[PDB]
């Protein structure tokens, strides 16, 4: 039943794995938890491991734990981040305290293609053909990515893409602040806390990528948040009366009408050059008014994905419970709840 596990010191942490995963080598950094790449024997995929840092350290923590164990346990999609392995050296709960996650190693992500290639319409098309079918998966199960960037996108030499780092923590307010990469993607109602918001913030997360690889440059890259609202809005234009009613926030829609008011810009005119079909889709996802923006399953049915839509292969979620999120717990309640899940763990069949 349970594999024979060693210790190993790598740059001041000891990773305790079991024998299945061999040569070791630390990658990236952690904040979150520190990375190994590895070979796994028993499947002879190269696997990055990630041992989380500190997982039950507060009530917070464990939650954010449970969550993110719970969330990638559920993903069994092409297009997203699934979970090969998940395991503690603990052999109860009472000593319970480590958690390793196994995915398969990635190397490039998004921002290193739109950087180091150059891009033709038909590649464009295929990766957010992916991002969107990904998503249309993510959408059905009721859970917001939250956070999409080029940098959250793991795209391999064939051009298959990846849906990697869910919103599963809250941003600081430093992070988010300033000429960073962190904001650039991110909806204005979000962005400015207009309105409880919803899963179409993705949507317009979408368009600014699909518009960084259609163009190479960031579509929205604010020195600050109200530098970049005033991007956003020079493109998209103004609201109208409709979308400012919606904005809950009395100051921000106070902010809104002190602006001069502006009209949407002609797309052809900013995009030059691009296939009229890319520029008609931007449009759609592009909207200010976050209720009629497109969706990801319209989305994979606009004529400009007409080479890779397979509306019999655009798969959507098994039903996700996300109760356990209102839910008031202690910190050995969430630990508990935390290794049934990695004890109950299955992993995917072969093919
Ligand atoms: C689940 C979520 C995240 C991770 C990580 C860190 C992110 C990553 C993913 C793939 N290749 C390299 C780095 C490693 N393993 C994980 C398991």
């Amino acid at each position: 039943e349970r594999p024979t596990f060693y210790r190993q010191e790598l740059n001041k942490t000891i990773w305790e794995v079991p024998e299945r995963y061999q040569n070791l080598s630390p990658v990236g950094s952690g904040a979150y938890g520190s990375v190994c790449a590895a070979f796994d024997t028993k499947t002879g995929l190269r696997v990055a491991v990630k041992k989380l840092s500190r997982p039950f350290q507060s009530i917070i923590h464990a939650k954010r734990t449970y969550r993110e164990l719970r969330l990638l346990k559920h993903m069994k999609h092409e297009n997203v981040i699934g979970l090969l392995d998940v395991f503690t050296p603990a052999r109860s709960l009472e000593e319970f305290n480590d958690v390793y996650l196994v995915t398969h190693l990635m190397g490039a992500d998004l921002n290193n293609i739109v950087k180091c290639q150059k891009l033709t319409d038909d590649h464009v098309q295929f990766l957010i053909y992916q991002i969107l079918r990904g998503l249309k998966y993510i959408h059905s199960a009721d859970i917001i990515h939250r956070d999409l960037k080029p940098s959250n996108l793991a795209v391999n030499e064939d051009c298959e893409l990846k849906i990697l780092d869910f919103g599963l923590a809250r941003h600081t307010d430093d992070e988010m602040t300033g000429y960073v990469a962190t904001r650039w993607y991110r909806a204005p109602e979000i962005m400015l806390n207009w309105m409880h918001y919803n899963q179409t913030v993705d949507i317009w997360s979408v368009g600014c990528i699909m518009a960084e690889l259609l163009t190479g440059r960031t579509l929205f890259p604010g020195t600050d948040h109200i530098d970049q609202l005033k991007l956003i809005l020079r493109l998209v234009g103004t609201p109208g009366a409709e979308l400012l009613k919606k904005i809950s926030s009395e100051s921000a829609r106070n902010y809104i009408q002190s602006l001069t008011q502006m009209p949407k810009m002609n797309f052809a005119n900013v995009f030059i050059g691009a296939n009229p079909l890319a520029v008609d889709l931007l449009e759609k996802m592009l909207v200010l008014d976050s209720d009629k923006r497109i969706t990801a399953a319209q989305a994979l049915a606009h004529a400009y994905f007409a080479q890779y839509h397979d509306p019999d292969d655009e798969p959507v979620a098994d039903p996700y419970d996300q109760s356990f999120e209102s839910r008031d717990l202690l910190i050995d309640e969430w630990k508990s709840l935390t290794y049934d899940e990695v004890i109950s763990f299955v992993p995917p069949p072969l093919d």
